[PDB]
């Protein structure tokens, strides 16, 4: 792990790093937020912004000091804080974000700044290739409606690394945490379409734990299991 600031950065692949953000919040102290930064070619991409625009801010920092190459794009995978909260330090700095069409509706309504542009879905989950322009490595899944409505996931091409963000809790977590806006009856099933997507996947990275193993999926299905 190496520290930058209020932020911590674990280098996960030889193109392919795990940024981390902490918010304060009285009586439940401090949470960890994961995010991904990943260098294809000549350019950078990322994965989640931090909690805050100051924060975020702090990534492109890292990045022009530890990569030294432009980002190209940042893709959020819900409209919650830890995700979308620094999409200003995004726009500020010019750089094109993409997000779940309903994650943008949804934003406005959760105090959230909208990406710029839209992704859509085919039936069976996979990004319609037409709506993620450029995206390199980044394979966009949308599991179905599960942590939230929107939530969407990304693998890493080239790599054994693939993302859940808050729908996938790792295998030591005992509960699914934030369920305010969850799906209960179908998270079970979008946690597993979410690991049928990416099947050789064999280390998960998710929002508020370390990189974990398959474990991590299948746990988090048979938790979600008690929700129906
Ligand atoms: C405040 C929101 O950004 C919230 C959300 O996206 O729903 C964040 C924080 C909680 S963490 C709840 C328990 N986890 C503790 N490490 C959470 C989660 O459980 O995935 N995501
Ligand atoms: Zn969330
Ligand atoms: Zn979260």
């Amino acid at each position: 792990d190496q520290r930058f600031g209020d932020l911590v950065f674990r280098q996960l692949a030889p193109n392919v790093w795990q940024h981390t953000s902490y918010l304060d919040m009285p009586g439940f102290g401090a949470v960890a937020s994961n995010g991904l930064i990943v260098r294809d070619g000549g350019r950078v991409l990322v994965v989640d912004t931090a909690w805050t625009d100051d924060q975020t801010a702090q990534i492109l920092n890292w990045i022009k000091q530890e990569i030294n190459l432009p980002v190209a794009l940042a893709v959020v995978t819900h409209a919650h804080q830890d995700k979308m909260g620094g999409m200003d330090a995004l726009h500020a700095a010019g750089i094109a974000t993409y997000a779940n069409a309903l994650s943008n509706q949804l934003a406005p309504q959760e105090g959230m700044v909208a990406a710029q542009h839209s992704l859509t879905f085919a039936a069976n989950g996979w990004v319609e290739p037409a709506t993620a322009p450029n995206f390199g490595p980044l394979k966009v899944f949308y599991p179905g409606p599960g942590h939230t409505s929107d939530n969407i996931t990304v693998g890493i091409d080239g790599t054994d690394i693939a993302f859940g963000g808050c729908l996938i809790k790792d295998s030591k977590a005992k509960s699914l945490g934030n369920l305010g806006d969850a799906d209960t009856e179908h998270y079970a099933a979008s946690a597993r379409a979410f690991g049928a997507a990416f099947p050789k996947a064999s280390m998960i990275v998710m929002s508020h734990s370390a990189p974990d193993s398959r474990a991590a999926i299948t746990h988090t299905a048979r938790m979600a299991d008690k929700l129906r």
